């Protein structure tokens, strides 16, 4: 079996990108933020606080003539940017594209922070790291694509998002029309349970390749390219103006000035982002500084290949039993 689904992206940044879901029976769809950087599937229902609803669509269980209450499971989740959501379990039937599992847990939120009910457009999270990571209790559950994975063609799934457009996740296939040259695979840790992996280094703009190992998570959960301080600083260094700005919380810049380019390694290969991938807009309407979307990881602890990253590449999440990462250019 194969699924195929069109990602969307939720404003005019690509802060996130929603991807629709059917759930239950008859279906309900829901618009969810796919995340290869958390193992939960959690979703806006009827159980949600109403205080904690705006504007989202919500699963309705009671609706659902496949919805099972999965007794005495709940769960509790926080990302990194200190958001969180907590609620009760259901199993049910999704869909994703085509795709369909039966007997997938579904998180139903009961509380949610603020962050996600500010946020009208994503109605819920679709987790694809590594089931380790989810956070139901007493008995952990397995995330859409492990239990997808035995009826999929290829254990894999690939991520092509657009760049101010629409892009695509597929299940159980590569689409060789979708990048070109070839895919570098590259070696992933599941260690920590996300997709981990080992970057060889990086060039500023026409500058000469730095060759060093930088350690980081493919995640299409976070908008933003976090690296290291050294890196980053050379980065902004090569941008008239730019500077780290405590009020605002990372570097911003001119927005008069045009971003260089950022280059990072993949094995052999070398993977480009063009400097307007970099750029994330006004800092409130009106404003001449400008923010970046290359930040520090210092204050993380880990080094996160987002979305400014990941959409200037296909990248196919191979979760063979030795798990690899792919990157192709666009």
């Amino acid at each position: 079996s194969t699924g195929s689904a069109t990602t969307t992206p939720i404003d005019s940044l690509d802060d996130a990108y929603i991807t629709p879901v059917q759930i239950g029976t008859p279906a309900q769809t829901l618009n969810l933020d796919f995340d290869t950087g958390s193992s939960d599937l959690w979703v806006f229902s009827s159980e949600t606080t109403a205080s904690e609803v705006d504007g989202q669509t919500i699963y309705t269980p009671s609706k659902s003539t496949t919805a099972k209450l999965l007794s005495g499971a709940t769960w509790s989740i926080s990302y990194g940017d200190g958001s969180s959501s907590s609620g009760d379990v259901y199993t049910d039937t999704v869909s994703v594209g085509g795709l369909t599992v039966t007997g997938q847990a579904v998180e139903s939120a009961k509380k949610v922070s603020s962050s996600f009910t500010e946020d009208s457009t994503i109605d819920g999270l679709l987790g694809l790291a590594f089931s380790t990571l989810n956070t139901v209790s007493p008995t952990q559950q397995k995330t859409f694509f492990d239990n997808a994975k035995a009826s999929l063609d290829s254990p894999v799934f690939t991520a092509d998002l657009g760049y101010h457009a629409p892009g695509t996740y597929n299940f159980g296939f590569i689409d060789t029309t979708a990048y070109t040259g070839s895919i570098t695979y590259t070696a992933v840790s599941t260690k920590q349970g996300f997709w981990e992996w080992t970057s060889t280094g990086y060039a500023v703009g026409s500058g000469t390749f730095k060759s060093t190992s930088i350690d980081g998570i493919a995640d299409t959960g976070t908008t933003l390219l976090y690296l290291p301080a050294t890196v980053v600083s050379a980065y902004w260094a090569q941008v008239s103006g730019a500077k780290s700005s405590s009020s605002v919380g990372g570097y911003v810049f001119p927005c008069s000035a045009t971003l260089p380019s950022f280059t990072f390694g993949v094995g052999s290969a070398r993977i480009v982002i063009p400097g307007d991938y970099i750029d994330f807009g006004p800092i409130s309407t009106g404003s001449s500084s400008c923010f970046g979307g290359i930040q520090s990881s210092a204050g993380i602890g880990i080094n996160i290949f987002g979305d400014v990253a990941l959409k200037a590449a296909f990248v196919v999440f191979n979760g063979a039993t030795t798990p690899t990462l792919g990157f192709a250019s666009k």
